[PDB]
RNA sequence: UUUUUUUUUUU
């Protein structure tokens, strides 16, 4: 049994207010937790509300922005309880419900409350919601809102608990019937700030600057830096062992280890490996290490000030990835991270003032900048129609709310007024954005529903090809295996297939540049859309070698998605290029459907597939006329 | 024409 785990909970901060904030959500129907980053809020608080009885007649739930989130509190919670997982202490997340009829504390996704609330709009299973990392602002969050917002007043039994930033602690409290705000305390450690001087024309060779006088001309501790890109985050760390190797074998060992997404498992694991003695450990990381990943033992933080943020232009139908300063928050957490351990140093390589006047106190939140086609489409499941006056805490761009609407109007899921269609409920059922629960469904009529699952699968993953520096050329034609002649479409088909036909091998994947965690995901996303296509008596029908007809289906989707060659769009003329991954890249093909158009350097069609100008009609007959 | 930060979901 336990021993010492009640000293753990009781050394918590959150432990000094335990009675306080039981009597504060028996006192409140909502209420403002700001917990400062040790407090322990995350564990603690479930199981304070399960002591006091608060799971007797009702079940409690607590949002995480991140699956892996979920899975780790929901364990630590449970052994802190003493029961198996998935008994009085069970999470939930997509493709894995660890609950049974004993579970009295649920963890879950902030996407699965929101996917739960959609077929049960009061939650009655939940006697209290807590949403954590409420800071984070993810569509989901900003969402469940909104949505538990009107709940509250449908039912006066239910508990809400929302986080908070203490920063818009006062701006969440006014937004939810100005309730009361409970602060509570970390443990986190000073950090010294070093701004510099006059700024760096150069941020990338600056960081590398910064670094190299940190590992000569600072005490024993392991560097973080954040930079943007993996790319550049792979050339930096070439360049960093260059300029260590240059100077002799005299100087302390230096270890440079990248971090990012597209980053493979095995990879990722050794940053968390400790250095060994007298050797220092730099990580070079993308924002996944603000948050997502921990790393224990970092005392200095470089933080050039630059991350690469999404935005959506409605108008052009195009997010674009821009290298972009910082939000002050987000220096803030960066700052955070070498205080977590013991105290720490970060190096800022900007002017005070620049922080202080150049710099927005916070990041804009995601429902600001996303397409929000998927969101529209749930809220008009759930009843809800002038999206317009809907009571989001802050409201996303009117013209991204009207072309989403206007997009849903053409695929048939909302008729002329506005409201939802047998066909966009059912395409709601569908985890996916509308335009590829759209080609699912066209799937059926073409008889083509068996590759399309497959290729719905593939578009979900994330870094599908892996393109190591060293081994870039070997990786390039590795995958021109698989390059169909029509694009990347059916390219993604024949990767599901040569995959599935190595028998789902890890070694065939290291041997192609696939990535084995992208593959192992489409497979799960292929059985749970398989599940969704039988439950609304839609068969699975393969198209044999009539590949023609996935394209057809394809066409009933993505038609907004299409360009002529002189690439400009259809539909604005805006000119557009092919990405050098594609199947089509050295190729020509008139007419093209793509799945998303992204400026990074360029103006980049994604996932681009030829198609014939007869299909368009075919598959939009309102969205399309003929003229000589 | 030469390469995308981070994350979420069936009934």
């Amino acid at each position: 049994t336990n021993m010492s785990i009640k000293e753990q909970r009781e050394s918590l901060p959150v432990f000094q207010f335990r009675d306080q904030i039981i009597q504060a959500v028996k006192d409140n129907q909502i209420l403002i937790v700001v917990g400062e980053t040790g407090s322990g809020k995350t564990t603690q608080v479930t199981q304070y509300l399960a002591e006091a009885g608060f799971t007797k007649y009702g079940m409690i739930g607590c949002t995480q922005p991140r699956r892996v989130a979920a899975v780790s509190v929901a364990k630590r919670v449970a052994e802190e309880v003493g029961c198996q997982l998935g008994q009085e202490v069970g999470y939930t997340i997509r493709f894995e419900d660890v609950t049974s009829p004993a579970t009295k504390i649920k963890y879950m996704t902030d996407g699965m409350l929101q996917r739960e609330i959609l077929m049960d709009p009061d939650l009655k299973r939940y006697s209290v919601i807590m949403l954590d990392e409420a800071h984070e602002r993810t569509i989901a969050t900003d969402v469940l809102f909104a949505l538990l917002k009107k709940t509250v007043k449908r039912r006066p039994d239910l508990k809400v608990i929302v986080t908070s930033a203490t920063l818009d602690a006062e701006k969440f409290s006014e937004y939810f019937n100005s309730c009361p705000i409970f602060t509570i305390p970390g443990r986190t450690f000073p950090v010294e700030i070093l701004y510099s001087r006059e700024p760096e024309p150069d941020y990338l060779e600056a960081a590398l600057t910064t670094v190299m006088q940190i590992h000569l001309t600072e005490p024993p501790g392991d560097i973080l830096v954040f930079l943007t890109g993996q790319e550049e985050i792979d050339t930096a760390c070439e360049i960093l062992y260059e300029r260590m190797k240059a100077l002799g074998p005299s100087v302390p060992e230096l270890i440079i280890l990248p971090i990012y997404s597209a980053l493979p498992s095995e990879m990722q694991s050794r940053i968390f490996e400790p250095a060994p003695p007298g050797s220092r450990k730099v990580v070079i990381a993308t924002n996944i290490a603000e948050t997502a990943i921990t790393i224990d033992y970092i005392y200095y933080v470089v933080d050039p000030g630059f991350v690469k943020q999404n935005a959506y232009d409605p108008k052009l139908g195009m997010d674009s990835l821009v290298v972009t300063p910082i939000s002050q928050a987000q220096a803030n957490q960066r700052a955070g991270r070498a205080g977590r351990t013991g105290p720490g140093k970060c190096f800022r390589l900007y002017t005070e003032a620049a922080y202080q006047s150049e710099m927005l106190p916070t990041t804009i939140p995601d429902i600001q900048r996303q397409n929000l086609a998927n969101t529209i489409l749930l809220l008009k499941a759930m009843g809800i129609n002038d999206l317009l006056r809907f009571d989001f805490m802050d409201p996303p761009p009117v013209n991204t709310m009207l072309t989403a609407l206007e997009e849903l109007y053409a695929l048939g899921a909302l008729d002329d007024e506005g409201l939802l269609t047998r066909l966009g409920r059912k395409m709601a059922d569908f985890p996916m954005e509308p335009s590829l629960s759209k080609v699912l469904i066209a799937s059926v009529d073409k008889g083509c529903s068996d590759e399309m699952v497959t290729i719905v699968s593939m578009l979900n993953l994330q870094q599908i090809f892996y393109r190591p520096k060293d081994k870039q050329q070997q990786a390039d034609q590795k995958k021109a295996k698989f390059h169909d002649p029509t694009g990347d479409h059916l390219t993604l088909l024949n990767v599901y297939n040569a995959w599935k036909n190595s028998g789902y091998s890890n070694a065939w994947c290291f041997e192609n540049y696939i990535q084995a965690r992208a593959m192992r995901r489409a497979r799960d996303v292929r059985q749970q859309i398989v599940k969704i296509m039988e439950r609304h008596r839609h068969p699975i029908i393969s198209c044999g070698r009539d590949t023609d007809k996935i394209r057809q289906a394809l066409c009933a989707g993505f038609f907004r998605n299409t360009a002529r060659k002189d690439y400009k769009t259809l539909t604005e003329g805006t000119p557009v290029y092919l990405h050098p991954s594609s199947a089509l890249f050295g190729k020509q093909a008139e007419w093209v459907l793509y799945h998303e158009l992204v400026l990074t350097t360029k103006e980049y069609m994604h996932f681009t597939t030829a198609i014939e100008p007869k299909w368009l009609v075919e598959a939009a007959p309102t969205f399309f006329k003929l003229a000589p």
